């Protein structure tokens, strides 16, 4: 079997959740502290900043995760290019799951044609994660968090789809849904989670630690280290 | 004494050196291969893409190097903000060395005021590196490489300054100049090198390997591991 890797991302947008940018900033810095001090599984950090270019002269939509260069899966066109060079993809949190699957299949078809071996290649899937004992409250909090971003990207009507393709609900449902989406992507995805839509910093911390512990135990149980 | 760290960056711009983007791409992929297969010191990879925003809604000019978040040193204003949060800087290759020094000093002054300890903090300095037995040829190659980028950023007249604040010349002069610029920045900088202005892929490889070997030997000689 295969070890799944987990990392964290932050949405690089100044207006989220009706928060002052200074609060959004201190919240993000606590996430970083939790990564540094309280946990071990969160291997890499990235920033979601594709709302800018979308809003051309780039060599490619490159995203560096450590020293492994991914291509952000921005279009069928873009993933064909990534496959030509055998590079792993980064799937957008703001794409529907069906769309990500479509892009994965475009990619694997392109690699075959170009005789590019992609056997070992593992992609990364960006997901927002909001855990609440009341699932409606989790989805509500994520919706409110994303309001200004979606207004800026002119994608307000895609909010329900975004909610459905990310992880918002109680803890067990979120984990199950994460596993379902991985399964949909042929279990070829590692993850980047964004926890910032959880206002309650103690809840965020508890989540990040609980998940850290679950992953450590899983890896021990299955001898993945 | 302190271990200096080295990484690599690529300029995310489609028109360099009058090269077809496919060639620029295959050149970059060979650099990645050299990092992966022929050397060990190149710890992280980043992309220079600040020609875009410059050409606002970001929470900050964040750059992730692994899981260590840097702030791109885009203005005195921006570095004061980085110091408030005690975060390390990424110095621009396209800034003059005097400018980088000014920004370093702005930063250290801000941290003192805010009682933020920055003792352990190490920044990163982006530099183009072009080594040629004929120093004029190295500077010439770098100039031609950057022509279209500088036209796009409307900074054509800054080319001489850029040459002077990066490493272009014979191998020993480049290394000495890198050391001088570090010294100017109080020896508080690790590095990201961009090797892509060297057209000759064999010369690039030889350089990357020779430098790798020099750093390994240095670390052994001084017990830095």
């Amino acid at each position: 079997m295969t070890k799944w890797n987990y990392g964290v991302f932050f949405l690089n947008f100044y207006h989220v959740g009706q928060q002052e940018p200074s609060l959004t900033m201190s919240n993000a810095l606590e996430t970083l502290r939790i990564i540094d001090e309280d946990t071990s599984i969160y291997d890499v950090v990235a920033f979601s900043e594709h709302h800018i270019d979308k809003s051309e002269t780039k060599l490619a939509p490159f995203v560096s995760l450590g020293k492994q260069i991914h291509i952000l899966a921005t279009s069928p066109e873009t993933v064909v290019k990534a496959a030509k060079y055998g590079m792993p993809l980064l799937f957008k949190w703001d794409d529907s799951q069906q769309k990500r699957i479509e892009l994965l299949n475009h990619y694997q078809a392109a690699a075959a044609k170009f005789n590019v071996d992609i056997a070992g290649v593992r992609h990364r899937l960006m997901l927002f994660v909001n855990v609440n004992d009341n699932p409606t409250q989790a989805k509500a909090e994520l919706s409110i968090y994303l309001e200004d971003y979606l207004s800026y990207t002119q994608a307000e009507t895609s909010i329900d789809e975004i909610i459905n393709s990310n992880a918002a609900g109680n803890f067990d449902t979120c984990l199950h849904h994460v596993a379902e989406m991985a399964q949909g992507l042929n279990n070829k995805v590692d993850f980047l989670f964004c926890f910032e839509s959880m206002k309650d910093q103690e809840n965020k911390k508890s989540l990040m630690i609980n998940f850290d512990k679950r992953v450590i135990n899983y890896r021990k149980e299955h001898n993945l280290n």
